[PDB]
């Protein structure tokens, strides 16, 4: 190790040393397997409350990309589904493969994914993030599969930007960009108890999945992978295979909100 990463020698692997809790009781991701999975007549439709969203910038942190909003105020809100109470967007990222075959966390009857979008949200009962990700309920994930398709318009303000913020600790302005144009038609989805998917790997997330993937081109993707790891100046590595891959389910049950 040295800094956690995802190259062979400071990889998924190697986490447990410096975060023990990367072999717990409710890590992330899993594989979904469907026909396994409980539908629940119970669970509600999720509430996706992003109209007044205000996204700020856009920044390389050496793993991924995150867009970041505002999180002052109930500006854009998930609620509903399998959660009790508020929960504030604040940042979205991806993550993505060297091949169009992988790249996604979540695998869906050990199928992947080009890609894979997390909408990171957090409870407001908390106070702020910090706060919220040392509750078990604490965040709640928004997870969408992208598989390589049809071009998809929303993500092309994301995909221009990319080039300002090649390396790592780069940052750029990035406001009025919409989330919403980043959903699928369906709002269906799987629900279980996990964790954040990179070091400190806690164990404070709702995860809801996505049965619906989002389509992306080719040369989309392809944009992704020409980010940089490295800061400026320093040897390239590209950023691509930023992907843990599936932890075992233990004694969790994958719930689903159809059938
Ligand atoms: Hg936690
Ligand atoms: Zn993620």
């Amino acid at each position: 190790s040295h800094h956690w990463g995802y190259g062979k020698h400071n990889g998924p692997e190697h986490w447990h040393k410096d975060f023990p809790i990367a072999k717990g009781e409710r890590q992330s991701p899993v594989d979904i397997d469907t026909h396994t999975a409980k539908y629940d007549p119970s669970l509600k439709p999720l509430s996706v409350s992003y109209d007044q969203a205000t996204s700020l910038r856009i920044l390389n942190n050496g793993h991924a990309f995150n867009v970041e909003f505002d999180d002052s105020q109930d500006k854009a809100v998930l609620k509903g589904g399998p959660l009790d109470g508020t929960y504030r967007l604040i940042q979205f990222h991806f993550h993505w493969g060297s091949l169009d075959g992988q790249g996604s966390e979540h695998t869906v009857d050990k199928k992947k994914y080009a890609a894979e979008l997390h909408l990171v949200h957090w409870n407001t009962k908390y106070g702020d993030f910090g706060k919220a990700v040392q509750q078990p309920d604490g965040l709640a994930v928004l997870g969408i599969f992208l598989k390589v398709g049809s071009a998809k318009p929303g993500l092309q303000k994301v995909v221009d930007v990319l080039d300002s913020i090649k390396t790592k600790g780069k940052s750029a302005d990035f406001t009025n960009f919409d989330p919403r144009g980043l959903l699928p038609e369906s709002l269906d989805y799987w629900t279980y108890p996990g964790s954040l998917t990179t070091p400190p790997l806690l164990e404070c997330v709702t995860w809801i999945v996505l049965k619906e993937p989002i389509s992306v081109s080719s040369e989309q993707v392809l944009k992704f992978r020409k980010l940089n790891f490295n800061g400026e100046g320093e040897p390239e590595e590209l950023m691509v295979d930023n992907w843990r891959p599936a932890q075992p389910l233990k004694n969790r049950q994958i719930k689903a909100s159809f059938k």
